[PDB]
RNA sequence: GUGCUCGCUUCGGCAGCACAUAUACUAAAAUUGGAACGAUACAGAGAAGAUUAGCAUGGCCCCUGCGCAAGGAUGACA
């Protein structure tokens, strides 16, 4: 992620990019946000 | 069918008369065909650059060598 930080990208690919943050903060904290208590609803399992 | 004709005619009947005027995808049944993104089976990183190592070229500045052209200043008695 560092490294293309400056590697002439599109401005799509610069969106895509600027996600990988976002996505770890939400892996960190997964046992939380991924609750059942919070986000009442059905349960979806993943197929692997 | 109902009721009526001063009709034939008998109450057993007959001829005529008024009203009735055109429903239905019509259908109970006939048959042989083509068929999932539903399951199981497989795969499953289900969103990234699709790369980095040398050398040479190209630009700028010196230094050295060779060539071409045009030149400058200087040196040498018997």
């Amino acid at each position: 992620e560092e490294s293309m930080k400056w590697k002439k990208l599109t401005n799509a690919q610069r969106s895509g990019l600027n996600q990988i943050p976002n996505r770890r903060f939400t892996l960190w904290w997964s046992p939380t946000i991924n609750r059942a208590n919070v986000y009442v609803g059905f349960q979806v399992q993943l197929d692997l």
